């Protein structure tokens, strides 16, 4: 149940079960280091999980493999399956050993494109560059887990479907985990781990800007994996004591109501998360991964700025959400 | 120089020169209705324009042809080339007649995919659904122009390259137009025509909203081709006299400085253009087609709301910017 054990089992060559957010796909995947995969591992997967056995790859390894996305644009789920994979010690490629062998060719250290062919019976998945920092899928989660084991960022994953024929949910996954001696994890638990044990954000440049509220200092930040720009509007020296803080994600209702505006003034640090696009005003008007993503970026920004005790302009968070950072940074959470 | 003649020459089967915005591509294309294209028309193109001869198609026509975009994602210029086109009365397909013959097969009324093959030597281009309403390219312009002549929304277009070997600009295109007896046109001038002689925008539903400025009526609008859902916040009954108006496109001056809010308050109609995405605050921080797009959508909204005389909260517009909507609507542009 603990991220550090999950990494240790993956290094050890064992499997691990990984759950995503219950308001995402809400599924459990067996997860093993693709480098340590063995025939009997594929056989366990197709037998007691009976989902699609898939092979999570990095974008680098896909380029090294000359292996693109099989579909690019779809319509008006989100999942990057690839052209199917086969090796060339293969007859049909659907046997457990041969499938294992197909994985071996793909994730070999110095693999070439001619070590592999398409189509096949192994189904590679291309993680996004920054991994579970941005997309909280099993694809990114299998890779980033294997990376933490010091292995090739490659994992083999298979959905766990109940004997009933429906998708095993947390209840059924916990039983299955203990029935077979496997530990379990939340990729959201992996987000917060990565945010706690890694320098994920780097500062870019400082500026001074003149606003109707006053003068602010702009710290422009960038996070590994993604070209987005996170901001911090600072007044004063947040190392000067308690700092009045808002971590801030856009929500197209400023144009009508007023929260960010009513937040610019009680600055008399404001964080801002970059996203590749900001929703337009019209459309329609948990996500624990998106929460730990947000406040993890917001937390590394405030730590880099020297924040040590905060006056939050947010409604209360998840309870221990801010654990892993400077101290218990919150003494007073705001009203309206 | 005048849109209605440009439509009339296309109906007659002659060519017309179309320029895009001086800051987009800044090129002139010969443009002829693909349905009226003849061997000697292709030959004039490859001789005295010497760009790529291309065949603008609608998405309907492309689907009927089973004919996709040849690249889907590349790198995030913007141009929708297709898999190359060839017919089957062709030997090589590069002759003036054979290219002309290839076009005919594509734009024949009830053409099939088996009327046509790939690759070839004609280069079809897929316009976006709403045409020149959204993308102000020669591709959309060739189709919409041919449509206005009541013909198949299909045109053949070719870049006009100087004898010098560089791209003919307005000066050189104007000379070329008169040397060969052709009329010349601006895609922006076609934008404004469509906005003046077509009902392009339709409302969806009315609502009431409660805001910190007060209560508004929400009019949701959609425009042909739908990259958008447009809004109009109304206070009062604009049909009872003068209306204080702002047409509003998003920009950095909402979160940091204060214009939109300082527009919410003087509403004691605010229009809002739908955008496929709203730029984030970090990134980096004429387009005359995009202007006539803006105020044409904003103008059909304000007429639909019954606006006839305005007090604009904008800085002054282009001269004759409005020109077609609900007589001379502006007496008072309001200050900073
Ligand atoms: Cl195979
Ligand atoms: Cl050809």
């Amino acid at each position: 149940s603990r991220v550090e054990e999950l990494v240790a089992d993956i290094r050890a060559g064992k499997m691990v079960i990984l759950m995503d957010d219950e308001d995402r796909e809400n599924e459990g995947d067996l997860v093993i280091a693709a480098t340590h995969v063995r025939p009997e591992d594929i056989n366990f997967m197709i037998t007691h999980a009976r989902g699609l056995v898939c092979l999570t790859l990095s974008r680098e390894r896909c380029k090294q493999l000359n292996l693109p996305l099989m579909v690019d644009q779809n319509g008006a789920g989100t999942n990057f399956t690839l052209s199917i994979e086969a090796a060339e010690g293969i007859t049909t490629g659907i046997s457990a050993a041969e499938r294992a062998h197909t994985i071996q060719a793909a994730v070999a250290a110095h693999a070439k494109p001619t070590d592999i062919v398409q189509p096949g019976h192994i189904f590679p998945l291309m993680a996004q560059p920054g991994g579970v920092l941005h997309r909280a899928g099993h694809t990114e989660a299998g890779c980033d887990l294997a990376r933490l084991a010091g292995l090739e960022p490659a994992s083999v994953i298979c959905e766990i479907i109940k004997e009933d024929g429906t998708m095993a949910r947390r209840a059924d996954l916990e039983i299955f985990a203990e029935k077979h001696g496997l530990k379990i994890g939340t990729i959201a638990d992996l987000i917060h781990y990565r945010m706690t044990n890694e320098q994920t954000v780097e500062r870019l440049d400082q500026r001074t800007i003149q606003t109707e509220y006053g003068s602010f200092e702009l710290y422009r930040y960038r996070e590994i994996g993604n070209p987005d720009i996170h901001l911090a509007l600072v007044k004063g020296e947040p190392k000067e004591g308690v700092t009045t803080v808002r971590v801030h994600g856009f929500s197209p209702v400023r144009d009508l109501l007023k929260l960010n505006k009513a937040d610019g003034e009680p600055a008399w640090v404001l964080v801002w998360i970059g996203q590749d696009h900001l929703q337009d005003l019209g459309p329609a008007l948990a996500a624990l991964s998106h929460q730990y993503q947000t406040i993890g970026v917001g937390a590394q920004i405030l730590r880099d700025l020297g924040v040590e005790k905060m006056k939050l302009l947010s409604s209360p968070l998840r309870f221990n959400a801010l654990s892993g950072f400077n101290l218990e940074v919150v003494e007073y959470v705001t009203a309206d």
